[PDB]
């Protein structure tokens, strides 16, 4: 394992949610989330959820940024299993930030002046 590591150069990895999560108000989880984390150096591994996939950056530029939704309706960006509805956008300087179930839909050149 590489156990808690350090600020990435601008990178992210894919981590999988596993936890029981019932709720009557319409939205539950049940060992079977996941979603992409950008610069995760901070990240470890707890019983919550588990390492899936890792990714480095090459592909955005200094301002460039990507806006992307998700697709299915279980990767939570925060913690949080959100559904297809919900989208988040990823403000790096070049990296890349494939997430799993959020697809992009277009790009946003950022302004550097």
């Amino acid at each position: 394992g590489s156990h808690m590591q350090v600020v990435l150069p601008n990178t992210a990895l894919h981590l999988k949610a596993l936890l029981d999560f019932e709720d009557k108000d319409g939205d539950k989880v049940v060992a079977g989330d996941e979603w992409l984390f950008e610069g995760p150096g901070t990240y470890i591994p707890r019983k919550e959820v588990e390492v899936v996939e890792i990714i480095q950056a090459t592909i955005i530029r200094q301002n460039q940024a990507l806006r992307l939704r998700a697709r299915k309706e279980c990767w939570d960006r925060d913690g949080k299993e959100r559904v297809t509805g919900e989208e988040w956008l990823v403000t790096t300087v070049g990296a890349y930030l494939p997430a799993v179930f959020e697809e992009v839909l277009d790009l946003v050149d950022a302004v550097i002046l």
